[PDB]
């Protein structure tokens, strides 16, 4: 029902889709855009795992007005070059791409952010959360996607949800495959 | 999801105890989300609530604004629901609570007050009148929360023509917010519409 509405109401974006690699939901994308558009205080964004740059682009589009900057790190060199040629095509301003290891790069970033996108389906989410949460201004948001071999990935994911609830201002949302929002007081 | 609900039990049990004692009311998923939005926006100071009922949602949201000396205006049309709500607010000791007894189709436009946050239940009323009259009292950057926006729990057999009338209005209201407002649709519980005002 909701995707019918988003397609109904909510172009290079359309074609990064078809070539894709997994990308964010229509539902996540639209909520992402909402959160960022409606808090003019989100000026500086960190994204862990550029992938194809689809998520980086739809986040950066929203912050163009307030001259926001998007800092995004990606390990894979192929996905980097692809994301980099999409960022160029989008003509968006303020995008800082890094090709490296986020596990080492986050702490060596020596600046702060208002908003952090971590994808839990993808790599070392807790190490990124713990590293990057220190880099988050007051009143800042970490958005954690896909938060809700298999049986051991599900154990660690359940342990991460409990760990946030025990230590952070945290909501669990049943959007798409799970959205975990943490707010920093 | 029972999973989320199960996590709310372990970690987000209410600080007020009267709340657990009052627990049709909002989902526990809806309660924590509501609670979360209000807490993380220090600019949410005055709340408009259209549909007091037993006063459970009112306590829920008002508990998040005691720190700010925030207020809560809340309208209810049914005398009996009103008196229950008024008993519960008293037991709550929460400050800032203003109850209005009357019809929100008339009462909303009469308020000389401004609001940062409006709660409206699309499952119960003239929700579009409520939305258009109340949105005018909404400060810039304010939020309208429309609960039960994806609701489809209505007696179908008793009158299918009435069921299809109700749902068609809802659907045309979703379309209306999309075409005209900063709107987001969220599949939480029975459906949540959030409208931001610039």
């Amino acid at each position: 029902y909701i995707s019918s509405k988003i397609d109904k109401y909510k172009e290079l974006i359309k074609e990064i889709e078809k070539d894709a690699v997994p990308i964010i939901s229509k539902e996540i994308r639209e909520y992402l855009k909402f959160i960022i558009r409606t808090n003019k205080n989100i000026k500086n964004i960190l994204e862990i795992g550029t992938a194809t740059g689809y998520s980086g682009i739809i986040m950066s589009e929203e912050i163009q007005g307030r001259n926001g900057t998007l800092t995004t790190i990606e390990i894979d060199e192929d996905r980097f070059k692809i994301a980099q040629s999409n960022f160029e095509k989008s003509n968006l301003k303020g995008i800082e791409q890094i090709l490296g290891d986020a596990t080492e790069e986050i702490e060596k970033l020596n600046k702060n952010f208002d908003f952090i996108f971590i994808d839990a389906a993808k790599g070392q989410y807790k190490k990124f959360f713990e590293d990057s949460y220190k880099l988050l201004n007051e009143c800042g948001i970490v958005f954690v996607d896909n938060i809700l071999r298999f049986k051991t990935i599900v154990k660690r994911l359940d342990e991460f949800v409990n760990y946030l609830y025990e230590n952070f201002d945290f909501v669990l949302l049943p959007i798409s495959d799970g959205v975990g929002i943490i707010h920093k007081p």
